[PDB]
């Protein structure tokens, strides 16, 4: 810097803030000829060009003044109202919800964490959670509990246990942030049991529910699950989607539905920090939900993963040696993988980036970076012939770990 | 609400967030036939739409897979380097700065309350200042000094003299933020002896300097500033600029430049609130300047405005009563009135309205809240023939208020 010690201008959240290690490495593996397993992108593919082609001559059209122009915080009444008719149609969320619209599911994230959290306030994730959801709740200074996945998702039993715990301290959880349906990272989805489960909890010990649901049009087998927004009577839950994943993320729009008094606080601590979401991209995305183009789109999306989940599940049943253990999504863009012996995975990525293979070590994905033997692949975007060949290198990679 | 007292969930700070009554009115008025000008809008006449459609064509034939796709938190390289380039051939800022874009340049108040403000932090602004930025800093708890404007932008001597007295307390200022050329809300500009003056003190005192200029290009007689930004040889100015006003305000793109140091941490900042600012608008942005369109458009806006601030300036002239007095902008969007004999222009509003027209009291312009007698006006945005009509109605409302 050129002001030398410009830290001495720096608040004290800023001084805590740091650039990660692992992702600088990692980015730099993206731009090489390592094959990369570690992204958390969707594939180029699957945005559908043709159709926005043709919405960006209609918006040019019909609509420009309103795409141009400055559009209220709350967001562009058309795209705000045919979200909620997608969503009661399509999942049986509650038309008694208001919805505001958000700068990706990212902002909405920032948003939960300042209207909602003073610090030591404690907020219960899943473990593994998704990584830039601690971080955007990190500035907030909270206090984490954290829940271990299983095979169905967040185990809700121990949830019980250890809000009966915190009560006997006489202390209680403010807010359960899930990512129940084909989590980023673990891939696996909660089940309807626990989802139940857990609202009774929400009910009983008085917590609010952000349900953050980027990849549930993304199923590839299986049947829909009810989302937890849909079985919520109390008006506790937020639900959290996203463009991202269905349209393409480069518009950087996102939704949050929940209890009208919440969204009427989220919209003016939205204000202030930017004014509003383009509007542009609101205008693109209302005329991909309104003209039917997403109903359409979405078996395409489908199709095209399904296959790359497939290849990956393949690969690895026959490469990876015993005692690997991962997990079979239904959907979504990830499998995650438990490694035996106690292998660090995060010591162990300088192996696999010398054998040309890179993941995403697990442990930032856990609140308390308690877990070292975990890892976050990705499907959806390296070359299809290359899932098999970087499950190969990440076999071998394993093999020679374990050995002396 | 349906959680009943939903504020038991809330933080600090967003217990303390409101709505504000006279915005509110204010939104209601826009709707109606009254004569606003309350407006902050540009006039989508100067949208180059004809560009515009010629720029998302190229897009989808050339770049739809960069725009379409997840970004950098920092930015679009192409954007970020044409912009670059643009500053310092425009207006002379040194290449030994960075930038980063934002999701317009209120992202950039945010991050900058983020990045520098502990509570209780000293933040300087103009009296008048930009409403939003005192909104943006109120969440990180800033103390405010306020710092009067004369018709050569804020009085820089009167700041010295604060600095002097806080010195003497054992306090110094964190951050002057200002609004140097064609104010929002005043339409003053800081003239170049301030401007050195001010560069002297943040040295002398050791603070930061926050340039935030959306207005500078619309700019209607006389002859360009320089920029504070170019007169910073050490680094201590952070520049602010947003495609809101000279493009269009629905992609939600702005830039923030300044010492690289300050540049990284807003990065890590900003990573988290919304992982990337929209990278299709960025696209966008990057094409309308390195097309040459940007430089080819500025004219055409100017000529468009200009009739407009001209037509306002003749009928306060010629309706006002004695008293009453205004500022003559070169540029920007705004001209401010100041009324005699302790008119209170918040209780005026309901006259006001009452004889169909409407403006923004001058009040919440002001950190302390603290002079009652001022309005905003904004001429861009009606018709242009309802500036004279609206002048007059509230000249007439003028009058009748100084009756009893
Ligand atoms: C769990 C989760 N939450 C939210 C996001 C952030 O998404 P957005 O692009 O909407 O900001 C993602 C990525 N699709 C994610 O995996
Ligand atoms: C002084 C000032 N700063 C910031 C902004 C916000 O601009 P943007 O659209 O880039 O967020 C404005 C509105 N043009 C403004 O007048
Ligand atoms: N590779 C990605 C692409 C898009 C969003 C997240 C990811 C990630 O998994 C991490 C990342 O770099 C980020 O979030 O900014
Ligand atoms: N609308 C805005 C957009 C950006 C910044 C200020 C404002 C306003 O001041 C409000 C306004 O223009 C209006 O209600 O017409
Ligand atoms: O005079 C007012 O009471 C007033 C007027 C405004 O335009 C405001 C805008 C934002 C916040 C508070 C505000 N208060
Ligand atoms: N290890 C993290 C980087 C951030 C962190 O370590 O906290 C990742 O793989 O994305
Ligand atoms: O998850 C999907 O991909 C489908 C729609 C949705 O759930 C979302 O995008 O938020
Ligand atoms: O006009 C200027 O001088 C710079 C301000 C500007 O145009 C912008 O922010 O876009
Ligand atoms: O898909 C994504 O962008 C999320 C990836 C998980 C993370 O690294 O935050
Ligand atoms: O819209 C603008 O350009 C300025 C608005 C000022 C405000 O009311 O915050």
């Amino acid at each position: 810097s050129m002001l030398g010690d410009v830290e001495r201008f720096f608040s004290k959240k800023a001084l805590e803030m740091r650039a990660s290690e692992v992702r600088e490495l990692l980015k730099l593996v993206e731009t090489s000829d390592i094959i990369s397993l570690a992204g958390g992108l969707p594939n180029p593919k699957t945005f559908p060009k043709e159709i926005i082609r043709d919405i960006l001559v209609e918006i040019m059209e019909k609509y420009a003044d309103k795409a141009l122009q400055y559009g209220t915080t709350k967001g562009f009444t058309p795209l705000r109202e045919t979200l909620m008719k997608w969503l009661g149609k399509r999942y049986g969320i509650s038309q008694d919800n208001d919805i505001m619209i958000t700068s990706g599911s990212q902002q909405a994230l920032d948003l939960i964490g300042r209207v909602f959290l003073n610090p030591g306030d404690i907020v219960v994730v899943e473990a593994p959670t998704y990584l830039a959801a601690l971080q955007a709740f990190n500035f907030y200074e909270p206090q984490y509990i954290q829940i271990p996945l299983d095979d169905e998702g967040m185990k809700v039993e121990i949830l019980e246990e250890k809000l009966k715990e915190l009560k006997s301290q006489g202390k209680k959880v403010k807010v359960v942030y899930t990512v129940p349906t084909f989590q980023n990272p673990a891939g696996v989805t909660m089940n309807e049991d626990r989802r139940k489960y857990l609202l009774e909890l929400a009910s009983e010990y008085d917590f609010i529910v952000v349900e953050d649901d980027p990849y549930g049009e993304l199923r590839y087998s299986g049947n829909p699950e009810k989302k937890i927004k849909a079985l919520d009577n109390e008006g506790r839950v937020i639900y959290l989607g996203t463009f991202s994943k269905i349209l393409a993320p480069g518009f950087r729009i996102g939704w949050m539905v929940g209890d009208p008094g919440i969204i009427r606080k989220m919209e003016i601590a939205k204000q202030s920090t930017d004014l509003c979401t383009n509007v542009f991209g609101q205008v693109v995305a209302w005329r991909y939900v309104d003209g039917g183009y997403l109903e359409k789109h979405i078996p395409e999306i489908r199709k095209f993963y399904k296959p790359r989940r497939d290849a990956m599940l393949e690969a690895l049943e026959e490469f990876m040696p015993e005692g690997v253990k991962w997990t079979k999504p239904e959907g979504g863009m990830f499998i995650w993988v438990t490694l035996p012996d106690g292998i660090d995975s995060k010591k162990m990525l300088e192996r696999a980036i010398k054998k040309g293979v890179a993941y995403v070590p697990g442990e930032a994905f856990y609140a308390h970076r308690d877990v070292k033997n975990t890892m976050r692949l990705n499907f959806t975007y390296v070359d299809e012939d290359k899932i098999m060949e970087g499950i190969k290198r990440l076999a071998e990679t394993i093999k020679e770990e374990l050995k002396a």
